[PDB]
């Protein structure tokens, strides 16, 4: 909190923008599958969400490059303009009595795209206006702001999603505006280069030390991808109802976000002068242990505790990995590096989903072995990467 007021103006805007972004995500985007399922098929909803994910990954790659090629600010400003167009069109597509789902999909496809521009470039900018001393503070403040805001979003969302959709859309447009003005007027450019998209990425992919870290990061973000692919299947398939797996899985998310909001500062106090190599390993250890405990148990009391363990790990892990990457990052090609960092979520997700296809054969005990084993791999790759980088001092 006190740290926030002593930061660079640009970084403060970054926190503001992500706050608003996450809030609006919570309220509207969390419940968009409900919307799509209602108006379109579940075959359609699945195809739609697949396209949006591919769309946003491509947004991230383009934003990463253009953040390096031109400045960070133009890209960010472009993103907000895209968002305005999407938000306005989504408002006009959801008029009561004249609700157009397909139009709303396209509008939301725009908003997601526009948002990842502001995110991808914003990440590059975080590195630009940060020094090695305050970098971790920024990353955690970022991470904290998002969690608190997704909760506030979720609360308002539940109350008004079904009754007053348009109200949220109006609010979404208004948050986009706030963010747009901020990005245009208040924000100052942080990077001046001294290009070819393939050549821009070829260099980052040729960075073996970063690529190793990327592989480690994919394995630790693979554990997070559990909520997306194997925690629901587990609970829906075999959760003992207490006077409802999908309802329990929902609790877990709420619990975790609440725990981050509350224990951020506290757990940070204990980890204040830890190495990033350490934080990654302790975080990625508790995260794997928490998931394994959840997978092997089907009762409320153990799962709830198991969830507490995972969140302990996630809180430490998140800022530590985010700083480690920045240190391994080339100062001239930060944008391209953040672009490459987009691949961690789809790959970690695809593998977790692919793993879930074989879930019935191997079962919970079998699944956990694969998690533990891949987490051990993450530890190996982080040490390899940190070691190689340490030389470059
Ligand atoms: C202005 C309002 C904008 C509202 C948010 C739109 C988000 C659209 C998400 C749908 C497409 C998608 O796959 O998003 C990818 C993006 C991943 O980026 P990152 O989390 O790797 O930085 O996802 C994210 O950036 C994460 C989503 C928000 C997380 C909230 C807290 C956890
Ligand atoms: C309803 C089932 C789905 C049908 C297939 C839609 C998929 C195609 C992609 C989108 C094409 C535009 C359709 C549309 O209405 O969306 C945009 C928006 C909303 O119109 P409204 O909500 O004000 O009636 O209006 C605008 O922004 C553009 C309006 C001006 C030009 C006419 C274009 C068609 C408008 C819809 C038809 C007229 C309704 C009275
Ligand atoms: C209270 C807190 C509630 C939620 C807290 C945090 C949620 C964090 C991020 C959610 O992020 C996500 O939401 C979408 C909404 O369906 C996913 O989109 C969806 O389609 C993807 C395509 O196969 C699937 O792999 C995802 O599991 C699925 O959820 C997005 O790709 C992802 O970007
Ligand atoms: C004032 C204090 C308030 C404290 C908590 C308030 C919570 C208010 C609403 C919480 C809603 C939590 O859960 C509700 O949104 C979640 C966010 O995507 C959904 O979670 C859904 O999207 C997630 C994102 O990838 C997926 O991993 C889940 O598998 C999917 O089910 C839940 O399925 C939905 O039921
Ligand atoms: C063909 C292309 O296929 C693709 C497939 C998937 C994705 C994809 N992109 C994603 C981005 C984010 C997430 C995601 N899922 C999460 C589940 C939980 C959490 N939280 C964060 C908050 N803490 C407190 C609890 C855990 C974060 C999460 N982030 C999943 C995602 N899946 C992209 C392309």
């Amino acid at each position: 909190g006190k740290e926030f007021w002593n930061l660079d103006k640009n970084l403060q805007l970054r926190l503001g923008i992500v706050f608003l972004g996450a809030f609006s995500y919570g309220t509207v985007f969390s419940s968009m599958t409900i919307y799509y399922n209602q108006y379109l098929g579940s075959a359609i909803t699945g195809i739609l969400l697949a396209l949006s994910a591919v769309a946003t990954f491509v947004a991230g790659i383009l934003a990463g490059f253009f953040a390096d090629r031109n400045g960070r600010k133009p890209v960010m400003v472009f993103g907000t303009i895209i968002q305005l167009l999407g938000a306005a069109l989504a408002i006009a597509s959801n008029l009561p009595g004249h609700v157009n789902p397909w139009s709303t999909f396209i509008a939301f496809l725009l908003i997601s795209f526009g948002y990842n521009f502001v995110i991808t470039a914003g990440n590059a900018m975080i590195i630009d206006a940060s020094n090695a001393e305050n970098r971790k503070v920024v990353f955690m403040l970022d991470y904290w702001a998002q969690n608190l805001s997704v909760i506030l979003g979720a609360a308002l969302g539940a109350w008004l999603f079904r009754p007053a959709f348009e109200a949220l859309l109006v609010i979404l447009l208004l948050t986009v505006l706030v963010s747009f003005f901020l990005t245009t007027f208040v924000m100052t450019e942080t990077f001046k280069p001294t290009d070819n998209i393939f050549q821009a990425y070829k260099t980052v992919l040729q960075d073996k030390t970063y690529m190793i870290f990327m592989g480690a990061n994919i394995a630790t973000t693979f554990i997070i991808m559990q909520f997306d692919n194997f925690l629901p299947v587990h609970l829906s398939n075999s959760f003992k109802t207490i006077t409802y797996g999908q309802r329990m899985l929902t609790i877990y998310l709420i619990l975790a976000c609440v725990l981050v909001v509350l224990l951020m500062t506290t757990l940070n106090r204990l980890t204040k002068d830890w190495s990033h190599q350490k934080g990654f390993i302790w975080g990625s250890l508790f995260m794997a242990i928490g998931m394994i405990f959840s997978f092997l148990t089907t009762t409320f009391t153990p799962i709830f505790i198991a969830g507490i363990v995972y969140t302990l790990g996630e809180i430490v892990y998140t800022p530590s990995v985010q700083t480690l990457g920045a240190d391994l990052m080339n100062p001239e090609k930060i944008g391209s590096y953040n672009g490459v960092a987009a691949i961690k979520m789809p790959i970690a997700s695809i593998l977790a989903g692919l793993l879930v296809s074989i879930s019935p054969m191997i079962k919970a005990i079998g699944v956990s072995l694969v998690l533990a084993l891949t987490e051990v791999l993450a530890i190996i790759l982080v040490l390899v990467a940190v070691n190689r980088h340490q030389k470059t001092k």
